[PDB]
């Protein structure tokens, strides 16, 4: 699974359109910038995407929220740090690494598979689900099919939190909420850890970005 994403909170909402030419002349490249207003049914976000020349930056902003924006990136390129420092210098923002608490990791898991269609209908792309724990180590795995049945047995928009985790407690006596979760793995799709997210394709779901931005809010 090729793409490891890191996350930085940003102290101010940035309009990258305004600063981009400076970044181009600094890197000697013509950076590709894409700007999209997105809606995540439940609010509305501004999403920037930035491709250099496998190095990629994604930004999610919301004017209504106290922490208005964060960015994430993937790739191991030398120039990632150039972009970060450039951001700090050009905009005087304060940027900090984001770490996901356990409850957040479960939400990110839900956000990775759940989505809503045009006619406002819940859909879920199910994958085999592995939870790792480190008290020395062990893991529990639920194949795709039982996930799917367990979920349709329930009402959803939070299948891991409303179906899978309770089914685990109710059928095995293991309380996921009481154990030291280290990662959630959705086979062929995504790996959610405390300090990063790994993906199989070169992007993160919009709902996942939304959940990140909401998790870094101060109270």
């Amino acid at each position: 699974m090729p793409y490891t994403w890191k996350f930085l909170g940003i102290s101010k909402q940035l309009s990258l359109e305004n600063g981009i030419a400076k970044l181009n002349q600094l890197l000697n490249l013509e950076v590709d910038l894409d700007i999209q207003t997105i809606r995540v049914p439940s609010d509305e976000y501004i999403r920037y995407e930035m491709r250099l020349d496998y190095s990629k930056f994604i930004f999610l902003g919301n004017s209504k929220m106290e922490v208005p924006m964060f960015l994430c990136y993937c790739g191991t390129d030398n120039r990632n740090e150039v972009v970060l420092q450039w951001l700090k210098a050009e905009y005087g923002v304060i940027m900090w690494p984001i770490k996901f608490e356990q409850k957040t990791m479960i939400k990110l898991a839900d956000a990775s598979i759940v989505h809503v269609t045009k006619e406002n209908i819940e859909q879920i792309t199910w994958f085999s689900s592995k939870l790792y724990f480190e008290p020395r180590q062990f893991s529990i795995e639920i194949p795709r099919e039982s996930c799917e049945g367990l979920a349709l047995g329930y009402g959803t928009m939070h299948p891991y939190n409303d179906a899978i985790v309770p089914y685990i407690y109710n059928e095995t006596g293991m309380a996921v909420e009481r154990l030291p979760l280290t990662s959630v793995i959705l086979a062929g799709h995504t790996k959610i850890m405390r300090e990063s997210i790994v993906t199989s394709t070169r992007s993160l779901r919009n709902r996942v970005l939304a959940v990140v931005l909401q998790s870094i809010q101060f109270t």
